[PDB]
């Protein structure tokens, strides 16, 4: 692969110092894009995700307007419990979903065994390689996967509920199944993300997306166990295949409960929702991992310079050192895109005075 | 009216020691009894609300299961942009909603004078004191309300969402206008709130239940001021009128950024859900105010066995002063009654034992 020539990015998420505060944004390749949609349109959404050259160009898309510091590859956290051999349905819309959720302990015996869902994942690692060689080293790119609990809830629900209250009846009333069906999860994402840097990702993000809905007592149980696990296996499996390991970034939307467990589960950076004040996470964390966050993607409904002022506080809070910029959840598809670029270019001027 | 024989949630209410922990239950009037949903089918559901008769028997129908320490008047929290002149329509199944929300600043113009929503809202106050009659000083009656921004969100939305991107856009996009829809609405449920203690309620809670979709700037910009505002205008015009003063409770669902400052807000209670560990809770709020929560509502579909650990544990953390138990949001329509029963017990059982 090409030399990288921007790494700002990685040595932020290394905690390293840098010129400059470095930002990418949760969904940047997403609807809020006009050339996104249009590119969607060209197949059904997972024949989209199916083909390396559809999922390489929405991943660029963003790059083409914004000097954005790392491009994210374009697929969906679902492509896991897809290869697991849950069926999905693109509900046009209202989003990809399972039609047929697991309903009960017996359901699990659907499942593929793990170790050959990386097998089934391979149209992922191939638009990685690609995006990875048309970038050509003008930033790093950050592969993905949804956290177990998350997967789980996805499997169990039907898809996104508002309580949960489907998959937390599994952790109580199941939990010996609710464990078993976690490390099927696992077991089968550590290949999946192994894979995705061998394909050329130069680091990882984990999203615990529906952190929020577990208090602190079911979270350490059923999701930080896991998570924990992810990391040291990823690492572990990369060291053993002669390969670097990549910083990695775990993301727990609503977790302001977890950030002290989070910052000692074994990833570079912790990243943050809008709801956490900077401050009190440098606080819960501590100085060694990396902070990335945490805008609430709604103050780009402001305008210019408003954004500009927000950006300029939050900047403030976080302070200069291990910090990379970031909105607190992914951005909305009636966003506006130029104040998308108003973002970007804040970080990037901001962060500079902040400096000298 | 008759003398209260059981005063004890309203001592700890006030912060004075007691005998045992008084608990009572979010939705304990609510669809996971089978005589709940009996009976709410044979009105529709707001003529149901409409029916003094029919709000008093729901109230009671707990009651008569469980000790529960406090009795909560059964309505809803969208009676009051209803008064306020908005259609609300029963979608069977899926719950009371706007089909014509606001959806820009002109929309303002179809809203009633808050001043006249009092007189719309007499039922309630009805239901109220039919209530406390029938009662018959058993335990306290709560009144209650849906806070501002909480309402707001309804009123722009049609309904619940699970981004309140469009409440929030509003926030950011129509400050002028926020600021004046939340006036109005604090304008109005100040006299609901003074009316439901003149017809009898002996507490009030506030629902926040919208509160975490704000991170803490745009709270405090939009959110608390007018809670703030809601609890001194009330006790205002309570002492005015030669009444005594009730405690107020105010609730902010996934409003953990937020508890040091509603802890000075003016409300005896603060309210927690459950993914705020007692402890850190006490922490963010002193030792003026009295908590109440927080158990997982999940929690109820584990073993009578397992809520009787999981409650011992809370109450643990919370210690026995200044302390209510609740659940950390309402119960769902698919629990058990008898697993209810047993978090009332257990919360009964175990603070007797942590007392002596």
């Amino acid at each position: 692969f090409p030399e990288l020539k921007n790494d700002t990015f990685l040595r932020a998420a290394w905690g390293e110092e840098t010129d400059y505060t470095p930002v990418w944004c949760m969904r940047q390749a997403g609807r809020y894009l006009p050339e996104f949609r249009e590119t969607r349109a060209a197949q059904d959404f997972f024949s989209t995700c199916r083909s390396p050259e559809a999922c390489c160009e929405l991943t660029l898309q963003p790059l083409r307007r914004f000097p954005l510091d790392a491009a994210i590859i374009f697929s969906d956290i679902l492509v896991v419990p897809q290869a697991l051999g849950m069926e999905v349905t693109m509900v046009p819309g209202k989003g990809p979903s399972f039609p047929e959720p697991l309903r009960e302990e017996q359901d699990l015996e659907r499942l593929r065994d793990p170790e050959v869902v990386a097998s089934e994942l391979g149209y992922v690692f191939q638009a990685i390689t690609l995006t990875r060689q048309r970038l050509a080293g003008r930033v790093p790119l950050i592969g993905f996967a949804g956290a177990p609990w998350t997967l789980m809830t996805y499997m169990v629900e039907r898809g996104g509920s508002s309580t949960m209250a489907q998959a937390k009846r599994w952790l109580y009333q199941r939990p010996q199944a609710s464990h078993q069906l976690l490390r099927i999860l696992t077991d089968a994402l550590v290949p999946y993300l192994v894979g995705q840097v061998v394909a050329g990702a130069q680091a990882l993000q984990l999203f615990e997306s529906h952190a929020g809905h577990l208090g602190p007592q079911l979270f350490n149980k059923f999701a930080l166990p896991y998570i924990r696990d992810v990391a040291k296996q990823v690492k572990a499996r990369l060291r053993e295949a002669g390969l670097a390991p990549v910083p990695m970034i775990i993301f727990a939307k609503d977790g302001h409960f977890a950030l002290e467990e989070l910052a000692q589960a074994g990833y570079e950076v912790v990243g943050l929702d809008w709801t956490v004040a900077p401050k009190k996470a440098r606080e819960c964390v501590g100085k060694t991992v990396t902070l990335q966050g945490n805008l609430d993607p709604c103050a780009l409904y402001a305008s210019e310079e408003e954004i500009g002022q927000l950006v300029k506080q939050m900047l403030d809070d976080f302070g200069p050192h291990r910090y990379i910029a970031n909105l607190g959840h992914g951005l909305y598809p009636d966003m506006d895109p130029e104040h998308v670029g108003a973002f970007v270019d804040a970080v990037h001027k901001h962060s500079r005075l902040l400096r000298q």
